[PDB]
DNA sequence: GGGGGAAGGATTC
DNA sequence: CATGAATCCTTCCCCC
């Protein structure tokens, strides 16, 4: 089992640079603007040269502007980006027919039966770093190892434009030596829960009690965290299917008005629609980010698929009662789609 | 008791 | 100052 693990670097503002050259080397800054406010909103991603200084996605635009206020400062082009993905994605596929999208910027590829060994899968890699780089103009971060996970930390560690192989090998040095939290999964809430156990390392789940790791992190992340500890973590390469489709806007204001919220819902809807392109979905959930960033939701399911009227009219049932049951106002609002027929 | 689904939230990337 | 989606978790609930 090889698994080859493809990661495009700083991706959006990447096709940025290619689709403008003259961007090469000065710090970009890809945003989405709220409308809430002059440079409101945050940070999608930036190159490397914006992230020397502390500019990354997640912080506000209006903090990245203090830092490099003479960066160059772009509105994020989801749709470009997918296409772009896209067709980088279907160069992957001549390189193995076992292949999980994980996402927009991520690849896993099962090329157990491309190659026999770490040898013939390295240089694999470079053939699909030279591939990608001439057709797309594009640098991506290889990453390689007996499993997903494994092959997902590489690139971690070889990115940006790099490419690291991990030898069965190497793989019993991390699980005791690698900081659990750089786990994939892992993230701060649950990386916390697993100190206060004295879980700093992969290997020190083996030290705990599975119940007690299943009461405080969950059962699906003990056996998780548990199989990879114990060196015996082999998901394969699956076909990930979108299971569902929507969309959030933010509002210029707060609010809980709802005929001051209706536009926003519906625009919200109608985009919705348009990305399910022929997929009728059964069940809508209706999505809030109240005024203190918390996020609440009330959906339905039907027995039959759902039309846009039907949508129309049931989101703002739905919104009526998230108002009903809430007193916050209102920051962003939107709707999802899932269970299609 | 326990299957099976639905609803609302928790987490992560 | 704060911008899509999968998976998992908990709580219900209907029911034989
Ligand atoms: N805060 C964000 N807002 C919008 N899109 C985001 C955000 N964070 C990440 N993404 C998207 C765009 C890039 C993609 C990559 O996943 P991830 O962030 O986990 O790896 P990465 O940090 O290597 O990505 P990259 O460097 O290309 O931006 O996910
Ligand atoms: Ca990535
Ligand atoms: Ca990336
Ligand atoms: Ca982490």
């Amino acid at each position: 089992m090889i698994v080859l693990f493809v990661d495009f670097d700083y991706f959006y503002a990447q096709v940025e640079e290619v689709l403008n050259p003259s961007l090469k080397g000065k710090p970009v800054v890809v945003c989405v603007f709220s409308g809430r406010f002059e440079d409101s909103g945050a940070v999608a991603t930036a190159n490397y040269e914006a992230r020397k200084f502390g500019v990354k996605a997640g912080i506000p635009i209006v903090e990245a502007k203090k830092i490099l206020p003479n960066a160059v400062y772009l509105p994020m082009r989801k749709e470009v980006y997918q296409q772009v993905s896209s067709r980088i994605m279907n160069l992957l596929r001549e390189y193995s027919e076992k292949i999980e999208i994980a996402s927009i910027d991520e690849a896993y590829l099962d090329i157990s039966d491309k190659v026999r060994d770490y040898r013939e899968a390295y240089n694999l890699g470079l053939e699909i770093k030279n591939k990608i780089l001439e057709k797309e103009k594009i640098t991506v971060t290889v990453g390689i190892s007996k499993n997903k996970v494994f092959a997902k930390i590489a690139a971690d560690m070889a990115k940006p434009n790099g490419i690291k192989v991990i030898d069965d090998e190497e793989v019993k040095r991390l699980i005791r030596e690698l900081d659990i939290a750089d786990v994939p999964g892992i993230g701060n809430i649950t990386a916390e829960k697993l100190k206060k156990l004295g879980i700093n390392k992969l290997v020190d789940t083996l030290s705990i009690e599975f119940d007690k790791l299943k009461g405080m992190i969950g059962e699906a992340k003990a056996k998780y965290l548990i199989s990879l500890a114990r060196d015996e973590y082999n998901e394969p390469i699956r076909t990930r299917v979108r299971k569902s489709i929507g969309r959030i806007v933010t509002m210029k204001r707060n609010s809980r008005n709802l005929e001051e919220i209706k536009p926003y819902l519906f625009r919200a809807i109608e985009e919705s629609y348009y990305k399910l392109d022929k997929r009728i979905p059964k069940a809508i959930h209706v999505v809030a980010v109240t005024e203190d960033l918390d996020i609440v939701s009330r959906g339905r399911t039907f027995p039959h698929g759902i039309s846009k009227e039907t949508a129309y009219s049931e989101s703002v049932k739905l919104l009526q009662k998230i108002l009903e049951e809430d007193e916050r106002k209102i920051r962003r609002i939107g709707v999802r789609f899932s269970k299609f027929i």
